[PDB]
């Protein structure tokens, strides 16, 4: 078996020639040559038996991956694990092999309107494939955008991914939550689960944003912190926006702030398109309700030379799984089930 950053990955003999390209808290990504397709792949090694955390968001990924199929989403071809769950201590998901990611690009690269305009206009093109499924994908951000050497890009990680559930997504006050922060609806820091597809919107906005000056736009430094960022921009929420936060501790938070005045879009970004910041504007909007959506966004005058609904194509039906409740070991089983398919008996 080969052997890469000192850890065995045993693919073999279908992948080959293994590369490190990155690497994750219970997994591990390597480039691979398919002898049976003869390209590289992507191959992620994922250990997540441990840790029930790491089971539910592996089986989140894997169940959703396998009934998605659109071009700006990363695909599972095939999975490899061992023949027995006994033996099965490791899975390994083969995935499209991309030279690099937004977050990579953005750390060196400045990009041009075209390339901001088309890179939102697939992340928008996927979003809208993601929803029309009742998913929300909930950890958007450039690490999770993939680019190959022809700029396509495919949306991957839908380890936190949820069915959408907007009657249920109501909360108290400062409640924990776990998508990474910089991207985070001002809203879940609120009075909200993250239920709702306003929540992915909003993280699109940030990326947007991200792309037009290659800085994060709130980068907060703990939880609280982030709240104060995207208040510190959009400025006071207007008393519209403040009575539709029923929840004292939210509302009265608030209201204990000082006035402050929007920062205008284009002070933050003077080089940016005038209509990239309109929708940039619609995207990062505070209230949820009156936040654009993912179709509407697509149709907007910024995306004029991609829009085309008819190839923006939606999901054929709507997901439905509940694994918040099931131990480590049962959902092993779950995995071993799901990729049973992909085994060559
Ligand atoms: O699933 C992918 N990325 C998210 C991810 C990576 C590692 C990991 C977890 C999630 C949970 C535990 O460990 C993924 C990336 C790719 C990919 N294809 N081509 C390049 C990449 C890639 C680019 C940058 C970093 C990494 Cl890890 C991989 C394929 N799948």
């Amino acid at each position: 078996p080969e052997m890469v950053r000192g850890q065995v990955f045993d693919v073999g003999p279908r992948y080959t020639n293994l590369s490190y390209i990155g690497e994750g808290a219970y997994g591990m990504v390597c480039s691979a040559y398919d002898n049976v397709n003869k390209v590289r792949v992507a191959i992620k090694k994922i250990s997540p038996f441990e840790h029930q955390t790491y089971c539910q968001r592996t089986l989140r990924e894997i169940k959703i991956l396998l009934r998605f199929r659109h071009e700006n989403i990363i695909g599972i071809n095939d999975i490899i694990r061992a023949p027995t769950i006994e033996q099965m201590k490791d899975v390994y998901i083969v995935q499209d092999l991309m030279e690099t990611d937004l977050y990579k690009l953005l750390k060196t690269q400045h990009l041009s309107n075209d390339h901001i305009c088309y890179f939102l206009y697939q992340i928008l093109r996927g979003l809208k494939y993601i929803h029309s499924a009742n998913v929300l994908h909930r950890d958007l951000k450039p690490s999770n955008l993939l680019l190959n050497t022809t700029c396509d890009l495919k949306i991957c990680d839908f380890g936190l991914a949820r069915v959408a559930d907007p009657d249920h997504d109501h909360t108290g006050f400062l409640t924990e939550y776990v998508a990474t922060r910089w991207y985070r609806a001002p809203e879940i820091m609120l009075n909200s689960k993250g239920y709702t597809k306003s929540i992915d919107i909003w993280s699109v906005g940030c990326i947007l944003a991200e792309m037009l000056s290659n800085r994060p736009i709130f980068p907060g430094k703990h939880y609280l912190d982030q709240l104060n960022h995207i208040l510190g921009i959009l400025g006071s929420p207007s008393q519209e926006d403040l009575n539709c936060i029923i929840n004292l501790k939210a509302r009265n938070y608030l209201l204990s702030l000082p006035h402050k005045n929007k920062v205008p879009w284009n002070r933050l970004f003077p080089n940016a398109d005038s209509k990239a910041l309109d929708l940039l504007d619609k995207m990062l909007t505070f209230n949820p309700h009156k936040r654009i959506e993912v179709e509407q966004a697509l149709a907007h005058p910024y995306l004029e030379q991609y829009y085309d609904p008819s190839d923006e194509p939606i999901a054929e039906a709507p997901f439905k799984f509940e694994l918040d409740d099931l131990p480590k070991e049962k959902l092993k089983e779950l995995i071993f089930e799901e990729t049973a398919r992909f085994q060559p008996g």
